[PDB]
C-alpha cells in the first residue's frame, strides 16, 4: 500500500492514516507535501516483542525531498501507532492494523 506524507493540499497528514494490511505486505511511505517528514513507530504502541528499530526511522532521520520513500513490511499481527516526529503535535499520526 502507498501512503502519502502530506496531502495534495498541503495538509500535514498521512493519506491514508488508518489502514489494515496483511503480514509481510509492504507499506511505501512517499514524501508528498510539507516535508521534511519521517515515520516513527511508537515503541509503547506496537505489538509485544516487536523491535521498533527494525521498522521505524530514527527521530533524527528525515526524508527531505519530494518523492523520497521509506518502505516497510510488518509481520506480527496487532495494532501499530506511528507518527511524523516534527509534525506530531500538528496531528500527523496514523495507525496500521496487521490482520
Amino acid at each position: 500500500i502507498d501512503v502519502l506524507l502530506g496531502a495534495d493540499d498541503g495538509s500535514l497528514a498521512f493519506v491514508p492514516s488508518e489502514f489494515s494490511i496483511s503480514p509481510g505486505e509492504k507499506i511505501v511511505f512517499k514524501n508528498n507535501a510539507g516535508f521534511p517528514h519521517n515515520i516513527v513507530f511508537d515503541e509503547d504502541s506496537i505489538p509485544s516483542g516487536v523491535d521498533a528499530s527494525k521498522i521505524s526511522m530514527s527521530e533524527e532521520d528525515l526524508l527531505n525531498a519530494k518523492g523520497e520513500t521509506f518502505e516497510v513490511a510488518l509481520s506480527n499481527k496487532g495494532e501499530y501507532s506511528f507518527y511524523c516526529s516534527p509534525h506530531q503535535g500538528a496531528g500527523m499520526v496514523g495507525k496500521v492494523t496487521v490482520n
